[PDB]
């Protein structure tokens, strides 16, 4: 059949490295792209194709209990080992990541249907806002 | 409320660059990460947290008609300009990406509930298999 409509999820990807290396794509990009899984959405109407591809990759799995200090390896970032401790301050989830970096941690809380997360490291502060699906 | 269960989708992300730069994350990685959108799934049971974060980024939007040659900028790869032409060979969707790279293109077809896609460039062949959600 010539019908290719539908949402397709990548289960296999052989030799992406060699393909990208032939496209003169830099090493640093290839190191990331090989960890990606694509999801192709094809809207086909006759010979008219509309395709949308979304690369993604599952990551940092965090299991912890508030009050219990746990070891953490930031494999999703700087790959450093930090001793994290999560506590409650009001309704705000406060974490302290003790390690090489000074003043490292994050604060997480809920306001309305939105989740706020402030990542802190040194003097830099990163504010992230999420919406409840 | 201290309840933070649910699937949260990132709508805003301020100063991710400075945060990662403080974590000594290399330039090449930061250039990619700033184009990411996270999706955090939080399974909270009392003080027990189970969170799963999935970074993603929508990409290469391809609209074409079989038989009609169109201009294509591979901004998702080598950022090269190629003149693509998609034709039917049986039930197989065959494309030729004319440009600097020799023997560049891809073949796409359906077998069962799976979509097969072979990307070709030079002597390297990349086979990708998708499953119908």
């Amino acid at each position: 059949t010539r019908d290719q409509n539908g949402t397709w999820e990548m289960e296999s990807n052989e030799n992406f490295e060699g393909y990208m290396k032939a496209l003169d794509i830099d090493f640093a990009t290839r190191k990331i792209a090989v960890r990606l899984t694509q999801t192709k959405v094809i809207d086909q109407d006759g010979d008219n194709f509309k395709t949308k591809t979304t690369s993604t990759f599952r990551n940092y799995d965090v299991d912890f209990t508030v009050g219990v200090e746990f070891d953490e390896y930031t494999k999703s970032l700087d790959n450093r080992h930090v001793k994290a401790l999560v506590t409650w301050e009001g309704d705000v989830l406060v974490c302290v990541q003790k390690g090489e970096k000074e003043n490292r941690g994050w604060k997480q809380w809920i306001e309305g249907d939105k989740l706020y997360l402030e990542l802190t490291c040194g003097d830099q502060v990163c504010r992230q806002v999420f919406k409840k699906k």
